[PDB]
């Protein structure tokens, strides 16, 4: 169909790591789903001990929410940079065809908005990031990217062609940070974004992150702001790297059912221990809850993870199966 | 079926890289079988230059030894920690559901141990490693890790469900080092373990190893100690990176069925010239081995692979095949 | 068939990103097929400051040509090595079987050439590189490698058995460059290759390239030498690192169909925004051009492609698609 003539209907965001209300398989038809993201740059406290980013977002986070439509539809997306913003932004969407994803049809300089549309003719989950032209690395490491989620309108598959359901999803981006030191060896805190700029460049350069962050900070996704779920519930955990690969692994957990390479028409893999986020990409995990806890969701190299910030809990309740765990012995002396 | 009545059997372990005699497919009906390792610390001199590492073990080697089991067995390991170490341990078997993959139930500080069991539910090749709350990655990375291989009951199959069968199994970890120098250049080497962490800890979070050595030791996998096959033998190549990615390749052969990914209820792949172990798995290559001769086995980032240590030796007996491969003209003068 | 009764062919290669002309699906049986390469060390200009590489090439370029065959078919390599040369070298086939991939049958000291056959009996891309003892990851990272492409005899398929067929073929290297720098931080340059050599040493050591480029400097496959198509074209796109992961995207593209891993007895992935190419190894990816205009094909580390120059451009021709991607709006002030 001419997108010219397909209803459109207009969706609200919400901040990550929820994912606005949307169906799976669905019975509607096509239609042109209408979005509108602001960008908003600003001083972001991203660890622990007072380290500051100057960043830069879309819709106020990092990542920026995630955009949900079905195979055949179109997104049709207002880029709005306000005045009070210093830097010219774009959009670059990994799930559109032509103009170098979109970023040529995108430009706005502070005081502008643009509208974009294309077609969802793929289905997948696919990084969207900003990308104007000769600072392309520095927005997109300084958190301007997200996930569009293109669901195949009969919903997800397994291999042999049987539906795949969730109840949540949840959405983690994953933020290699760049952050400059001076030469007494602390961070440097900068009063503006362009003053942030060269000295960011260098430790880019050094392809070594000072910090690797889901969602905005160390421990975004811990303590009150811990992610939850159920026994017996199946959650969908997608996870975006606009510029460096992970590793996603679920500890005491698996991949039930995974799209590493992010891309629905393909077979998904299953019992995936740990899997593989391409730099500039998204994936896709399913996993059906069997115990309860505190799980952790973390990037694999337990150095990036542990030292550098790439880990979140996930809360479960429910009642524990002996049957796929039991402690035998407690810890005793040695007989 | 309830574990607390099925038949226990117990396995006598193996040190890599050999791997513990077992059935591939097997009549058996589920068991509980049980394993027992005692957790080593001691430094290790780990390349030929003296360098030492302030070393981390389960049963004295790296990677610990490979435990094998079927899928719908549970593994019951007792997991001791002798008085003589100094640090707590745990386990954490990627192969398990629940309680942080065991390391909540396994928490034994010296002078204790403690049984767990679980089901081993899914098939493939899984990371177990040491994860005790507050320096996971160090247990780690000093040498704390080691793989569960478990069969599908009915052995090995290719993506149209023939069945593929091995000769002989060989275990290969991979550790990624961060040995710390001080001001003079010099590697340091510390009287005791504890006196080493502070300054690995600042070498592990520049994301730069020091060295990078199969099961312990540069060259560990070569010379009087390099691996052995034969024209006409099948083996199976294991390989376990609890902690970084790493690229298995075999120089002059293939993977002629490789499951990167390490999980036997997908399809392999066939053919790959090299495949990718994601940081925090294991994976898993079948080799026939069609000319005889002396074969690397390496990562192949090459830097990572002959300045690093990542590399070892097959040596292959029996007949040259003049089809596969023919020297026509030997090196000589230019015509 | 044996080799020695087979027809012989000669294929004259040609520079990439071109490769020489070749049948997908043929008629032909078996052939052994003749291929001359000659060694060229040289000094490079690398991008845009004027910095130099103490290179090595086969046949004068990075990467060395590709070498197309189709499977059952033998590849026969005369490789010399001028005496205008410095250094020892061989070839490495990943495509061949033993004597560590040909290297052991092709060692060339300059003023010398060796003629080996392989049976190119598994169908894929594969690398070829130089790898001389002791000092193999220098010769690889200094320019020595290209692919060999061994096509299907009835041609490339889909997951389902359907032809797939392409237009053109592209090939590119892309190259993890160790260029040292001196105390007073510029990029040395060296008089001849051999004083290069400890000094490289010392920065691949460190795991961080100066510089990271597709086909030999910054920039190489942009303006004049842009790679070209036009809407309609289904290109295939060839990438090779023999060294180090990389991650293939096409800006406003996709991967129609990928064999990541480069082997194409296994079925490809579809709607890729981003691939991964283990270091190593060679893969390879179809698209079909629906949009005109110029496209970046780039390393999605977007450090790696913008900052250190592994990306290049696709300029393409034909009639702009509103129905894929329309501009609703152009960026004016915001209401
Ligand atoms: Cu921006
Ligand atoms: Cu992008
Ligand atoms: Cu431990
Ligand atoms: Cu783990
Ligand atoms: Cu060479
Ligand atoms: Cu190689």
């Amino acid at each position: 169909q001419d997108a010219d003539k397909l209803p459109h209907t207009k969706v609200t965001l919400v901040a990550p790591p929820q994912v606005h209300p949307h169906e799976q398989a669905t019975k509607s038809g096509p239609k042109v789903v209408e979005f509108t993201m602001t960008i908003e740059e600003k001083k972001m406290v991203i660890d622990d001990k007072g380290t500051t980013l100057q960043a830069m977002t879309f819709n106020g986070s990092m990542p920026g929410p995630t955009l949900v439509v079905h195979e055949g539809d179109y997104v049709q997306l207002t880029l709005v940079n306000p005045a009070t913003n210093a830097m010219p932004h774009n959009v670059e969407f990994h799930g559109a065809t032509g103009a170098l994803g979109g970023a040529k049809l995108t430009n706005v300089n502070p005081g502008e908005q643009a509208t974009l549309r294309f077609k969802a003719d793929r289905s997948g989950t696919f990084v969207y990031h900003c990308a104007p032209e000769g600072m392309v690395p520095w927005h997109v490491v300084s958190g301007m990217s997200g996930t569009l989620m293109v669901l195949p309108r009969d919903g997800l598959k397994d291999p042999q062609g049987k539906p795949l359901h969730y109840d949540r999803a949840y959405t983690i981006g994953e933020f290699d940070l760049y952050i400059p030191k001076g030469p007494d060896g602390k961070y440097k805190d900068y009063a503006t974004l362009a003053e942030s700029y060269g000295d960011t460049v260098q430790v880019m350069r050094t392809l070594t992150p000072s910090h690797i962050v889901f969602n905005g900070k160390v421990g975004a996704l811990t303590g009150a702001n811990a992610l939850t779920a159920k026994v017996g519930e199946t959650v969908l955990l997608i996870h975006s790297q606009a510029n460096r690969d992970t590793r996603p692994h679920l500890i005491g957990g698996h991949g039930d059912w995974v799209w590493e390479t992010g891309k629905f028409a393909n077979p998904p893999q299953r019992d995936l221990e740990t899997w593989f986020i391409r730099g500039g990409s998204a994936g896709a995990a399913l996993y059906t809850f069997k115990q309860p806890g505190v799980y952790a969701y973390l990037n694999h190299n337990l150095i990036e993870a542990f030292e550098l910030g790439a880990a979140g809990h996930i809360k479960v309740e429910g009642k524990w199966n002996d049957d796929l765990m039991k402690q035998i012995k407690a810890p005793a002396p040695i007989p």
